[PDB]
């Protein structure tokens, strides 16, 4: 069947994980565990497609900023990730996109843009600002909450289909 | 606020209206209501933006085919849905999209491709025949079921992130 090979990033503590969780296990995570490196693999459908979801769930730190070029290489498609509470979060994206191109050799790899832990009131990114950005790189924003699985779905399956156009 | 005006099309008896009731008002239709000419107005908030969707519901019927363009000339983005148990509608899209494309004088027009009923086993139409389909007019391609509310909010919300792409 085709598999989708899935790259999810961005800086620390944004709710990668969470995201991934909800997505596979349907639980929202709410502890201190920080990722090293996690696979799942899933067999799903999407739009009648019988399909597999490999997602790789990355490190927020920086030890190894060149380990990541094996996995962005490998990578079909990339959720790059920050937190609406969380300004520092949303200035690194433009790092993670950067990298990716330089190790893809492209200026449009499948990618989603996605501003997480929508579910907080204590917002500082607005969401104007993120969709001005991600209407430079091209590329969907889609806001989401593994707290209350609004938008996991959405911002996963809006990945896979970018990849099937690319 | 930002307005968005969709517009749903097909061929008669595809679900047009059922799925946009599903999206408005919650709950599947199951009667014999032929449509004439049906809006929707509703406040929404997508990725964190707040908007107004203006949506027109459409006939099926063919009375009056260039009164179609009077609605294709103002309609920002449009779900061309068919049904996975009818080939002749999935047939039937290529008129619709040669016709938006017409009078809109554009090749590229926000659109989603919509395979609907997918609750139902007796399919004609295979999703790869779909999925060609909608790859060949560089859109996306999304089932649905108005009956399970399956994929309903991701057909509406992927076609409105279309029109900001745009
Ligand atoms: N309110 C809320 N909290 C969230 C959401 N997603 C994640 N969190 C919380 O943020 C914290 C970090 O989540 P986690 O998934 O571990 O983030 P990470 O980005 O994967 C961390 P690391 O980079 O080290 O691997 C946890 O307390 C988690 O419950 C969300 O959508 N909303
Ligand atoms: N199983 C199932 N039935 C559906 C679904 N969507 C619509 N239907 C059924 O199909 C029939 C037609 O639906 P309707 O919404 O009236 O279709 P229409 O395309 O809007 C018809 P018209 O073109 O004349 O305006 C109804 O019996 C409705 O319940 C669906 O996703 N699955
Ligand atoms: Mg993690
Ligand atoms: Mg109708």
């Amino acid at each position: 069947m085709t598999e989708y090979k899935l790259v999810v990033v961005g800086a620390g503590g944004v709710g990668k994980s969470a995201l991934t969780i909800q997505l596979i296990q349907n639980h929202f995570v709410d502890e201190y565990d920080p990722t090293i490196e996690d696979s799942y693999r899933k067999q799903v459908v999407i739009d009648g497609e019988t399909c597999l979801l490999d997602i790789l769930d990355t490190a927020g730190q920086e030890e190894y900023s060149a380990m990541r070029d094996q996995y962005m290489r490998t990578g079909e498609g990339f959720l790059c990730v920050f937190a609406i509470n969380n300004t520092k979060s949303f200035e690194d994206i433009h790092q993670y996109r950067e990298q990716i191109k330089r190790v893809k050799d492209s200026d449009d790899v499948p990618m989603v843009l996605v501003g997480n832990k929508c579910d907080l009131a204590a917002r500082t990114v607005e969401s104007r600002q993120a969709q001005d950005l991600a209407r430079s790189y091209g590329i969907p924003y889609i806001e989401t909450s593994a707290k209350t699985r609004q938008g996991v779905e959405d911002a996963f399956y809006t990945l896979v289909r970018e990849i099937r156009q690319h």
